[PDB]
């Protein structure tokens, strides 16, 4: 542990809470792309297959559980128990297009031939891509409340301090994943119209439309 991958963590979970909460609370799911939710799901359902095979620590464990908690409550909020203020209709992010070229590149590009290093590999690809959905309804639709700007924020920041928490194990540790890197900064890079956004507009009373 350092206190860049515990802040990224912290972020993450952050994050997880406030669109669970958002969606309790107000009893609707208005403005939030169910399909981008189905995608992290799966990508804590790929990755956390580890949990039958190593304990880490009781963090890990703990945060694993809550996150494939939190991913799997936000779907059934948003197909099930909130489904009529789910916006099917500008949700329409075609995920197909995300998935099977992951899953294809999962299989042709990995650290090992295995089937769990393959479901890992298609976790960290997956979850480069998997905001896609929910930044395209939002660029689709008139802009975001509040809150979902405060979500998104604090989802971008998570794996932008994970890039600063490989910068230091690779200084300290001589650890380096270059498959988690890059896709650590495919994920950031995807953020960075919005982060823009989000500083000159959201924090300064404004709100964030991304023509297109």
């Amino acid at each position: 542990m350092n206190i860049f991958r515990l802040t990224g963590d912290l972020s993450h979970l952050a994050a997880i809470i406030i669109l669970l909460l958002k969606i309790w609370k107000s009893r609707s799911c208005a403005g939030i792309s169910g399909k981008s939710q189905l995608l992290f799901a799966l990508v804590f359902t790929t990755r956390y297959l580890d949990l039958f095979t190593s304990f880490i620590s009781l963090y890990n464990t703990s945060m694993k559980l809550i996150y494939i908690a939190c991913s799997y409550a936000t779907v059934y909020l948003i197909y099930m128990k909130f489904k009529a203020t789910y916006d099917g209709n500008h949700d329409t992010f075609r995920v197909e297009f995300l998935i099977v070229p992951v899953g294809g590149l999962s299989f042709l590009v990995n650290h090992d031939f295995s089937p769990l290093e393959i479901l890992w590999t298609f976790s960290i690809y997956l979850e480069s891509v998997a905001i896609l959905p929910q930044l395209f309804m939002i660029s689709k639709t008139g802009e975001a409340e509040t809150i979902t700007t405060h979500y998104l924020f604090f989802l971008g920041l998570y794996r932008a301090l994970y890039l600063v928490n490989w910068i230091w194990r690779y200084y300290f540790e001589g650890f380096f994943d270059l498959i988690a890197v890059v896709a650590g900064v495919v994920q950031t890079v995807l953020y960075c119209d919005f982060f823009y956004l989000y500083v000159t507009k959201v924090l300064k009373g404004k709100k964030l439309s991304l023509p297109a």
